[PDB]
């Protein structure tokens, strides 16, 4: 317990991501903790960091840690069902000089997005929408992905006869019986579910 | 805490695995949890996995999580001062049907034996040695990392004022403002510091 407040408490956001989650609380929207965001511009880095896609940009705060580690010419492909928090998270990537072609913003139901996006295009998949939809994202999210590829999931630890609690541990099912994915558990924010392909 | 405990208790080991926990006990050498073996494999399964060192090779445990993220025609490289630990784990990798190919063991200070190995050669670097030496291995390890390489600090979160403590921070503080790194802290096991290279 004193390591996770350790490692919670290591990073520093700077002004923009400050807006950014100010933005987040008053629409009621989540966002990842800063040490969640590190972690995440760690596995974008690692992943190649060219072609990313986000299922749930919030106000922006993951897609900010996200971009920051992706290359120059990658491209955040960023999902959300309302069009005002993607308002919210347009003007967060563009406080920070995120230049327009380096994100493509796409207003609805992720699950039907997911479907039209190319196979084995894409380097990084971060699943951070509603849990109780996690086994249709991750299902989906595992086709996007190129062969060393990251599929990330958040609130992957969340009664043990919940609705929402069946939906996560099945969605962690279907991770950890996959033979193409090398998955491991992070104890942060949340709870952080990584897995590469193969 | 129950977020960390979640974690921790998401992996079982096999057979082979609990023999070399068991031979680690006996020499009173210490090994990564479960949970961190997890971790180091994603990682060098990321990282590329064709070149990987290890600093503090133990009864090897960290060893063979490592070789079961890395590719077939890959080298792990441990280093430990110990011949009776190095016996251990050759052992260990024996029983595991590791090709002896795969594994470059070398007995020596590990400080010493880090110069003599080839700059920006290996995709992974794992320090799991005495922690008061961790800047000495940060800044040899940093050096063999070749462009998207990762190094990999074990016990990267252990008074104020010790020898040790001063040692692990001095470390963290050479990764947080080294502008070639990209790191994130992971609360598992007694701490790991990873962080990409440029
Ligand atoms: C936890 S918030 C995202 C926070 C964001 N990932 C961050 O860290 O900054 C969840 C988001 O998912 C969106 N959402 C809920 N259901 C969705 C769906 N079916 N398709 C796409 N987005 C959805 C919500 O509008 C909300 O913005
Ligand atoms: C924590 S144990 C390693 C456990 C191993 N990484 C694992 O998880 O299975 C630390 C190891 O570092 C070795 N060691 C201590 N000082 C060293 C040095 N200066 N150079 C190389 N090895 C050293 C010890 O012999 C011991 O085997």
């Amino acid at each position: 317990e004193s390591l996770w407040a350790h490692a919670e408490g290591s990073i520093s956001e700077d002004v923009i991501l400050a807006g950014a989650r100010e933005r987040a609380t008053d629409i009621g929207a989540g966002a990842v903790t800063p040490a969640v965001g590190a972690l995440l511009c760690l596995l974008a880095k690692l992943s190649g960091g060219k072609a990313v896609a986000e299922v749930g940009t919030g106000a922006g705060v993951s897609g900010l840690w996200l971009l920051s580690g992706m290359r120059d010419d990658g491209v955040l492909t960023t999902i959300d069902i309302e069009p005002e928090h993607l308002r919210l998270a347009r003007q967060a990537f563009a406080e920070a000089g995120i230049g327009p072609s380096r994100t493509r913003l796409i207003s609805g139901r992720a699950q039907e997005v997911l479907t039209r996006l190319a196979d084995a295009s894409y380097d990084l998949v971060f699943i951070d929408a509603d849990p109780i939809d996690q086994p249709d994202y991750v299902a989906e999210g595992v086709r996007l992905l190129r062969s060393g590829g990251v599929i990330v999931v958040h609130r992957a630890a969340l009664g043990a006869r919940d609705a929402e609690v069946i939906a996560v541990r099945e969605a962690a099912r279907l991770i950890a019986e996959d033979e193409r994915l090398t998955p491991a558990l992070v104890p942060l924010g949340d709870g952080v579910l990584a897995a590469v392909r193969d």
